[PDB]
């Protein structure tokens, strides 16, 4: 996906 799945 975009900054949902990471941009943690």
């Amino acid at each position: 996906f975009s900054x949902l799945s990471l941009c943690a």
